[PDB]
C-alpha cells in the first residue's frame, strides 16, 4: 500500500524547559513544558511524555510513528522525539486535561450543546483514523484530550493498529477481533460516558462477567439526560453483528442534526444558562509574549 512519508521531527533537549509535572503513572512522567524552536521567536505550550529498558523504548518508539503519522483536527499529533537517555515524546499541551474528568469535574456547567458537539468530534476524528486505515483499540473518555471547552481530540495510539473489557466489541472480548467496527462499540461507551457525567461503566462488575453479561443480551443502562434518540444511537454501535452498527461517517450526520437542536435530545436541569471558559473570557489563556499554539506552528 500507500508509503508512509510523514516527518518525525528529532529535537534537542536546550530547545524546551519543562515547567511542571501533570501526572505519574507505570509507564513513566507527563510533563507540561514550552518548546522555544532555534531562532523562530514562539513559545509552543507542549506535553513532555518521557528506567531504561530496550522493550519499553520499542513501545514508546512505536506510539511515536503512529503519532507522527496522523494529522486532522481532531486526533493529537506528535510534535517531535527528544533523543534523551530517557526518550521522550513532545506533544500538544491540552490545557484542560481528559474529558473523563472534565465532564466529572464540570456537571453543573456542561450543557446539551457541548456534549452533542463533543461527539460530533469523537466521529470525526474516528472517521479520520477509518480513512487513514487506524484501528485505535482503546477509544474511552480518558482517551479524548480537552484543548478548550469547545475543542476535543482524540489520543493514546500505544494499542493503534493497521486490556480495557468494559469498553471493547464482544468480538474482540472473545476471539481478539479488532475492526473500525470495534472502534464503533467503543465509541457508544465514550458516548454513555460523557452521557452520565463521567460514571464508570459496569460499576461494581467485574471484568470476567462482561463477556457473558453481553452475550446475554445485557447493555450499559439510558442516562437520566438521553432521550430515546440518544440512546437508541448507543445501542446501535452495541450490536453483536458488528456491520449493523452505524458507521463514524454516520454519527458525525446523526449527532451534527442533534446538535442543530440541542435541548430536543438532551434534557438537562439549568441547560443555556450553563457557561464554561472560552477564548473571549478575561484571562483565558511566565511571558504569554510569543506564545502560539502548536495547531498555528507549521513547518
Ligand atoms: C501516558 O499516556 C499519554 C499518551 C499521550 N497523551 C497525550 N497526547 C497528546 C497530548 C497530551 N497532552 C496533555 C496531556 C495532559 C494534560 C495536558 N496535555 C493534562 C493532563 C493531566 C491533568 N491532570 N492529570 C493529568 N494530561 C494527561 C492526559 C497526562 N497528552 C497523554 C497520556
Amino acid at each position: 500500500e500507500a508509503p508512509n512519508q510523514a516527518l518525525l521531527r528529532i529535537l534537542k533537549e536546550t530547545e524546551f524547559k519543562k515547567i511542571k509535572v501533570l501526572g505519574s503513572g507505570a509507564f513513566g512522567t507527563v510533563y507540561k513544558g514550552l518548546w522555544i524552536p532555534e531562532g523562530e521567536k514562539v513559545k509552543i505550550p507542549v506535553a513532555i511524555k518521557e528506567a531504561t529498558s530496550p522493550k519499553a523504548n520499542k513501545e514508546i518508539l512505536d506510539e511515536a510513528y503512529v503519532m507522527a503519522s496522523v494529522d486532522n483536527p481532531h486526533v493529537c499529533r506528535l510534535l517531535g522525539i527528544c533523543l534523551t537517555s530517557t526518550v521522550q515524546l513532545i506533544m500538544q499541551l491540552m490545557p484542560f486535561g481528559c474529558l473523563l474528568d472534565y465532564v466529572r469535574e464540570h456537571k453543573d456547567n456542561i450543557g446539551s450543546q457541548y456534549l452533542l458537539n463533543w461527539c460530533v468530534q469523537i466521529a470525526k476524528g474516528m472517521n479520520y483514523l477509518e480513512d487513514r486505515r487506524l484501528v485505535h483499540r482503546d477509544l474511552a473518555a480518558r482517551n479524548v484530550l480537552v484543548k478548550t471547552p469547545q475543542h476535543v481530540k482524540i489520543t493514546d495510539f500505544g494499542r493503534a493498529k493497521l486490556v480495557p473489557i468494559k469498553w471493547m466489541a464482544l468480538e474482540s472480548i472473545l476471539h481478539r477481533i479488532y475492526t473500525h467496527q470495534s472502534d464503533v462499540w467503543s465509541y457508544g461507551v465514550t458516548v454513555w460516558e460523557l452521557m452520565t457525567f463521567g460514571s464508570k461503566p459496569y460499576d461494581g462488575i467485574p471484568a470476567s462477567e462482561i463477556s457473558s453479561i453481553l452475550e446475554k443480551g445485557e447493555r450499559l443502562p439510558q442516562p437520566p439526560i438521553c432521550t430515546i434518540d440518544v440512546y437508541m444511537i448507543m445501542v446501535k454501535c452495541w450490536m453483536i453483528d458488528a456491520d449493523s452498527r452505524p458507521k463514524f461517517r454516520e454519527l458525525i450526520i446523526e449527532f451534527s442534526k442533534m446538535a442543530r437542536d440541542p435541548q430536543r435530545y438532551l434534557v438537562i436541569q439549568g441547560d443555556e444558562r450553563m457557561h464554561l471558559p472560552s477564548p473571549t473570557d478575561s484571562n483565558f489563556y511566565e511571558d504569554m509574549d510569543d506564545v502560539v499554539d502548536a495547531d498555528e506552528y507549521l513547518i
